[PDB]
């Protein structure tokens, strides 16, 4: 029997608040990429507790990623700031859809998805369910080893 790894994919970009980002950046660190858009509820809903939780591992080897998703601008530029998103978000590009779409059948068809990185850089699993504060915090020490 055998451990087929599943790499997660190279992508980069410039970020919605003007600054640069590249997954070669991510190396050894785990990291969830949450595909999402600001006027979707229950992104609405867990996007707070992800910034919580990014202020307790963000020197401890973990970062999310966002990209957003159907999304403008100026909408998402302006959430970041009321909610003080602290970790890089990108607006979507086919590129970036299709660097993801291969890991779940029917590719991105709700939000949010996320992708689960561990540490050794594998897409560990998908999340297309709420999660909790409490759950993203364990989800961050499993991945993070």
């Amino acid at each position: 029997a055998d451990a087929r790894p599943t790499p997660a994919p190279s992508f980069s970009g410039v970020t919605v608040d003007g600054k640069p980002f590249s997954s070669a950046s991510l190396k050894g660190k785990a990291y969830i990429v949450n595909f999402f858009a600001t006027w979707c509820p229950p992104c609405r809903s867990e996007i707070p507790d992800m910034v919580q939780v990014q202020k307790t591992w963000a020197s401890r080897g973990f970062t999310f990623v966002g990209i957003a998703v159907n999304e403008q601008l100026p909408n998402v530029k302006n959430y970041m700031k009321t909610q003080g998103i602290i970790y890089p978000v990108m607006m979507a590009t086919p590129e970036l859809i299709r660097a993801f779409n291969g890991y779940i059948d029917g590719g991105i068809t709700g939000i949010p998805t996320s992708f689960v990185i561990d540490a050794s850089g594998n897409v560990s699993g998908v999340i297309v369910g709420p999660r909790s504060k409490a759950d993203f915090d364990r989800i961050v020490k499993m991945a993070l080893g």
